[PDB]
């Protein structure tokens, strides 16, 4: 693997963290990165699928990302600027034997695109 | 279609420009938009193609975009944040019978990712 | 100055445009750039002014920007992600003796954050 | 406080995490968000100070951000697009009594803008 997280120098900066702490830290980075990188992107039914695929594949690059699935909700025939409330993301981060499952989704009750941890394996 | 630029309300805001002025204005918006939307995006050989394709299809949504081709240069096995100097873009804007062909490419002599107009068809 | 648009290499890429065409092309670049760079940024009354000022100064770097004023509308005590429909921008582009005045503003009738040219000053 | 993270609904999504896990999760979001929001921004000596201040004030809005300091390195008279390797960020996240101190900085040895946790209190 040519991934930077495999290097000894990278690893030395995470000796103060548990594997669970590392997993959610890395998960947080990726969800925050995803949101801010892509919000604003013109999106319509025409490019929905290509956008979803590109976001998944782009973010897969980042440290410790094991798998990811991206859905864009409420996409219309007329294009709009992507907004955070339209994102529905499932993310898996793997740190050694620990897998964190994280979620980005719109929570109506707080009118907020919330990022959180679903569960650990 | 449902495209915003077809509405009479949209059109009334551009009665003060020539078709060449409009084409170049719209082309400028789209090149600025794509640079600033996508710079920063993680890119490797893994996602080079889906990223190129998604940029093309996203930008096609915008007013008056006739066609667009996006190439990301110097992509390796190891990922990097997309930077503007890696972009090589050919864009076509159509206003009535006027077509502006615009370019985004790296100019080594000024170390600059330059946006310009390649040619018109009128 | 050290501004890239002052170099001969840069200039040689714009021989095919009138000054008005060049002004609106550069204006389109800056508006598209501003919109896509900053949409998404957390904004509340807390940081409204610093964001407005940072956007103005950042965009002043770009080729041929003469002046810019950025207002963010509908900012509350609670933060939101900056949305394009909240931007109200007046931009001046100067090419030799030509000044293009451009606008970004929300048009309720088409539910669209519209970029257009107000006027030229010659 | 009108902050969303103070609401009961928000809080119920984090019962599965320790305060340290929460702090690094929230810290990770803000650093990934900051990087991807601002990378690409035109920056020169002219607007360096206003850009740093705006980044600091913007990101302070986010859940659980206690304090933040943003420095942009190697800024010249001629503008460049902000590059992630130019960022030098110190970030404090507070969850109840737990404070996590996080860092974004360029690590020459792996040519990487690394995000990591410096320490907890
Ligand atoms: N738990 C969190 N969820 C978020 C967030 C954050 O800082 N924390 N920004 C966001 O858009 N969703
Ligand atoms: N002609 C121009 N080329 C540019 C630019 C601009 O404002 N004008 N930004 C950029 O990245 N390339
Ligand atoms: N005239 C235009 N106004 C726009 C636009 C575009 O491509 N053209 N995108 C946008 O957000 N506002
Ligand atoms: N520890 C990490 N540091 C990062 C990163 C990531 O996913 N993890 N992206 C980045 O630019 N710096």
């Amino acid at each position: 693997s040519l991934r930077v997280e495999e290097t000894e120098v990278f690893k030395k900066y995470f000796k103060n963290l548990t594997d669970r702490e590392r997993a959610v830290f890395e998960g947080g980075i990726t969800l925050g990165a995803l949101f801010h990188q892509f919000v604003g992107t013109p999106v319509s039914k025409y490019n929905k699928e290509s956008l979803e695929r590109a976001i998944e594949e782009a973010m897969k690059n980042q440290p410790c990302v094991y798998d990811i699935k991206v859905k864009i909700r409420n996409v219309g025939e007329k294009y709009v600027s992507l907004d955070g409330k339209m994102l529905d993301v499932d993310l898996k981060i793997k740190i050694n034997k620990t897998v964190a499952h994280l979620k980005l989704e719109y929570i109506p009750e707080i009118d907020y695109p919330l990022m959180y941890v679903k569960k650990f394996e």
